[PDB]
């Protein structure tokens, strides 16, 4: 009785890569593949306690461009420091991190034991979690690099993996709802909400009181551990389909830091969506019936050839990964 469930419009299915028609772009420049291969190289080499495989890092950005398509850009390598544990040299915040593992061919594959690894410290992220609601903690992707280096040329077979959570978040348009007019409800629904900025994405999380009105909370509050919470409150995009709200919901759904969670994925919980393009908020009600630990996960590879002297040319490498529960690219050129 907290609100009016009944369905206003056509439900919606939100997921991370919905807008990407399931598609992840993943461009690499060759210039941190050279800067990658050159360590690589020199350890294998004037080094005598290398690893026959190589733990490094790559450094990339998320970006949204076209319908909510995801590309990840990856151009910076990363030896990473030794603390016992092996991390990047100085974390960004907007980083996404890739684990980079290389080996000089002589004489590789993805398994789906490495993909199931990666996505239970993908999930254990997701449930611990104290910081803002981030569309990198949604995926987790790797790299596998073998290479070679004769006197003509260095050759590199990238292989790239991702797992993503599977889980669809229905979403379904309702009626509105009375917020209490506090100062952060009343910045939000100000005039100050309406721009056109990209990856001004921000989110909090929604309380009820005893009027079963609802009251809007930052997700830094300190009381957010044993709060009442109903839901959640996305700020910054134009529509439904960003990646940015189906991010918040899943860390809304998996959070083990909100105790007092009285609404989640099956009673369903409520949207306040502030978007960019309406003077007032939408309200929806989500929820979650499925599967909480499937994932989808694919691999995609390719060479490329480098001659020993660098050009100062910004050439890159463009990989396509269609991921799906059962593990295939769905993508073809």
């Amino acid at each position: 009785k907290l609100w009016d469930s009944k369905a206003q419009g056509e439900q919606e299915e939100l997921h991370l890569l919905k807008g990407s028609d399931c598609n992840l772009t993943i461009d690499i420049t060759e210039k941190c593949l050279r800067l990658a291969q050159r360590s690589a190289y020199q350890l294998h080499t004037e080094t005598s306690a290398t690893k026959r495989i190589q733990k490094f890092f790559l450094l990339g950005s998320l970006n949204i461009n076209k319908d909510d398509r995801v590309i990840i850009n990856i151009d910076r390598f990363d030896p990473g420091r030794i603390i016992s544990l092996h991390v990047p040299t100085a974390v960004i915040p907007g980083d996404v991190i890739i684990p980079l593992s290389m080996q000089l061919a002589c004489l590789s594959p993805f398994s789906i034991s490495e993909y199931y690894d990666a996505f239970q410290t993908l999930t254990k992220n997701l449930k611990l979690s104290c910081d803002s609601v981030d569309i990198k903690d949604m995926l987790s992707l790797k790299i596998h690099a073998t290479y070679y280096v004769d006197s003509d040329e260095i050759s590199i077979n990238v292989t790239s993996g991702v797992v993503v959570p599977s889980a669809l978040i229905t979403a379904v348009p309702i009626l509105p709802v009375s917020i209490v007019p506090t100062a952060l409800a009343r910045s939000l629904s100000g005039p100050l909400h309406l721009s056109n900025f990209q990856d001004t994405q921000k989110s909090g999380y929604v309380a009820i009181n005893n009027s079963h009105n609802l009251l809007l909370v930052l997700d830094s509050d300190p009381k957010l551990s044993s709060i009442p919470l109903v839901g959640i409150w996305v700020d910054g995009v134009i529509s439904i389909h960003h990646p940015y709200v189906w991010s918040a919901c899943m860390r809304y759904l998996y959070s083990q830091r909100l105790t007092n969670k009285i609404r989640d994925g099956s009673t369903g919980f409520i949207l306040v969506l502030y978007t960019q393009t309406r003077p007032k908020p939408e309200f929806w009600e989500c929820s979650f019936s499925g599967k909480s630990d499937k994932f989808l996960y694919c691999q995609a590879s390719d060479d490329i050839f480098m001659e020993k002297v660098a050009k100062t040319r910004n050439e890159y490498m463009r990989l396509q990964l269609v991921p799906n529960e059962f593990g295939e690219n769905l993508y073809f050129q």
